[PDB]
């Protein structure tokens, strides 16, 4: 299945929409889902990789490889030198390195690598980045077409906008399919810069305890009480599926069956 792209260069809240529904309905299982909610596959699909491409306003792309049975990104690739150069996190090795370097950098064109010299874990990526929290990184389209620039055909830049770039790419596309309300987020503030509120980083942080809590929900009634925060920090307690539903766009994967619907 075909690469999925956006260009944020010429961005419209109805593309950004359409994008990620495109990311979303490629990415779930066909087959499952509960209370309504599209749920990944596990490990073993058919096919275990996304492959999206964003283009920036100064017409240079960086294709990101997501793995789809979480949405996490494993590296990305971008035109340089006439080459195809491939960059891919320290920690990802044997059978999964090779796939990316291979899915990114086909075997039958120039390629070079330039890794990544740390893992993408959000505490990696905010000390790279030289923040305390990834809610000092700020989000938005301009800023995500221009760090693009910034990295895309350039024979140097540094660790810092590198960890910063993927601090917006990965919460601008993997997060923002996880999470509606992630995505409501950035069509609201289409036309500006804006840093993640605290609902935006506890939805991130308990992306697994929310998708268990709602599988395991009997008749829309969650397990036990859920502590969530709201947009403005404060205890938010969620005790039925229905309250926590419009701010979810895809569960993980959790075995078993569940009420579909
Ligand atoms: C997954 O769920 C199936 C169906 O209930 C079950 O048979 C199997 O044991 C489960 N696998 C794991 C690893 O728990």
């Amino acid at each position: 299945i075909n690469t999925i792209t956006f260009d944020a260069g010429n961005a419209t809240i109805n593309k950004y929409a359409t994008f990620m529904e495109s990311l979303r309905n490629e990415a779930k299982d066909p087959s499952l889902k509960c209370y309504g909610i599209p749920m990944l596959p596990n490990t073993n699909s058919t096919i275990k990789y996304l492959l999206v491409k964003l283009q920036g306003a100064s017409l240079k792309t960086i294709t990101l490889m997501l793995r789809r049975n979480n949405l996490y990104v494993m590296g990305y690739s971008d035109p340089y030198d006439n080459k195809c150069r491939y960059h891919i996190f320290n920690d990802i090795k044997g059978t999964e390195y090779s796939d990316v370097e291979n899915t990114l950098c086909p075997s039958s064109n120039p390629r070079v690598a330039k890794p990544i010299n740390y893992n993408g874990l959000y505490p990696t990526l905010e000390k790279k980045a030289g923040v305390t929290s990834r809610n000092e990184v700020q989000l938005g389209i301009q800023i995500l077409s221009s760090d693009i620039g910034k990295i895309s055909g350039q024979g140097s830049f540094t660790e810092k906008i590198e960890a910063k770039f993927l601090l917006v790419a990965i919460q601008m596309v993997s997060e923002a399919a996880r999470f509606k309300y992630i995505e409501n987020q950035v069509k609201t503030n289409f036309n500006r810069d804006f840093s993640p509120n605290d609902k935006v980083l506890d939805l991130e942080e308990n992306w697994g305890k929310i998708s268990t809590a709602i599988h395991n929900s009997k008749n829309g009634a969650l397990p036990k009480p859920l502590e969530l925060k709201n947009a403005d920090g404060t205890k938010w307690i969620v005790l039925r599926v229905d309250e926590i539903k419009p701010d979810v766009g895809l569960l993980n994967y959790v075995n078993g069956t569940c009420q579909a619907t």
